[PDB]
RNA sequence: UGUCGAACGGCAAGUGCCCCGAAGCCAUCGCACGGUGGUUCUCGGCUGAACGCCUCUAAGCCAGAAGCCAAUCCCAAGACCAGAUGCCCAC
């Protein structure tokens, strides 16, 4: 058990990222994003000036720590979301 | 065949026997009918780390077995129904 494990992602310039207790709302260009993250007990936090979103994990042993890089690339997916989007392509063999 | 004397009407033979026979019952020997939703197993996957890449799995999702659970179906309040009601009485 370690105290303090943390990862954080930087919000660009442009995408309003805000939590809601262990709840993001992304608003980009292109649309808003909601992800109900109820199920993980982290510390979601966003610092709104600097611009970067805070996953921490305090008390955790190794499976915590699995779920904030989890929690850190869904987030990135709705970023890309907003501001790029997603777009597969698929095709008849 | 016997027997009321004969014809008539019958009768006896534990329903004399033979043919046809309604109604009723009945045959896969005839006839009619036999229907919906979900859950999730195997599994194949999606996002996705642990483990700077990878990965269906760890969080989280998808699709999904003649199984399982409901719907339909049958009994049904000792499941004690202030469920609804008709009429009398009693407050």
């Amino acid at each position: 058990v370690k105290v303090k494990s943390l990862c954080t992602l930087q919000i660009p310039e442009g995408v309003t990222v805000d939590v809601k207790g262990r709840k993001v709302t992304v608003t980009g260009k292109r649309g808003t994003l909601t992800k109900d993250l109820t199920h993980l007990q982290l510390d979601l936090r966003v610092d709104k000036k600097n611009r970067t979103f805070t996953v921490i994990r305090w008390f955790g042993s190794k499976i915590p720590i699995a779920c904030l890089n989890t929690t850190k690339a869904h987030v990135q997916n709705m970023i890309t979301g907003v501001t790029k989007g997603y777009r597969f392509k698929v095709r008849c063999a």
